[PDB]
């Protein structure tokens, strides 16, 4: 996260980093044994870690998780990052409490304007290279579809959205991927793709969740 702010502890109990010896991309808890994150986050042999402040000290409040399947879209595009979604079923179930907790999936799309919480654990420069510990957010807009088609054109899928600003400064980086886009306390948004980080009219691109909610259920429950 570029030009966010230090979320606090366990303030986005949802949150999960998804380690494969390192952190490498964040997630979403949507129930006590399934976390949703971004296909581009594909790979085996994934571990995930919830109740996460500090990602490299144990606090004492984390639950380590394995991965028992992965499941990526049927559709995933990875040429034109389209339906960049994934399942991820845990092992065991998580505990749930105060610090970790699960994210409603939307029954709505969200509106133009809306803010939304972006967090993660990835890049917190645009230019250059630094990496937080402790967990960052972003309060971000929801951008109009046609702002979003004119910073990227020919690029944008009707399962895709924009958030941040144009200005630029603000936006999600390099290893928040796959993490939440939560507005109106839903999840409606995983961080996808951009063009670099936090530059002038190139704006964060982002899974469009509400296009995925049959889905969804549908997996988990046959999963
Ligand atoms: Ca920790």
């Amino acid at each position: 996260i570029v030009g966010g702010y230090t979320c606090g502890a366990n303030t986005v109990p949802y949150q999960v980093s998804l380690n494969s010896g390192y952190h490498f991309c964040g997630g979403s808890l949507i129930n006590s044994q399934w976390v949703v994150s971004a296909a581009h986050c594909y790979k085996s042999g994934i571990q995930v870690r919830l109740g996460e402040d500090n990602i490299n000290v144990v606090e004492g409040n984390e639950q380590f998780i394995s991965a028992s399947k992965s499941i990526v879209h049927p559709s995933y595009n990875s040429n034109t990052l389209n339906n960049d979604i994934m399942l991820i079923k845990l092992k065991s179930a998580a505990s749930l409490n105060s610090r970790v907790a699960s994210i409603s999936l939307p029954t709505s799309c969200a509106s133009a304007g809306t803010q939304c919480l972006i967090s993660g654990w990835g890049n917190t420069k645009s230019s250059g290279t630094s990496y937080p510990d402790v967990l960052k957010c972003l309060k971000a807009p929801i951008l109009s579809d046609s702002s979003c088609k004119s910073a990227y054109p020919g690029q944008i899928t009707s399962n895709m959205f924009c958030a941040g600003y144009l200005e630029g400064g603000k936006d999600s980086c390099q290893g928040d991927s796959g993490g939440p886009v939560v507005c109106s306390g839903k999840l409606q948004g995983i961080v996808s793709w951009g063009s670099g980080c936090a530059q002038k009219n190139k704006p964060g691109v982002y899974t469009k969740v509400c296009n995925y909610v049959s889905w969804i259920k549908q997996t988990i429950a046959s999963n």
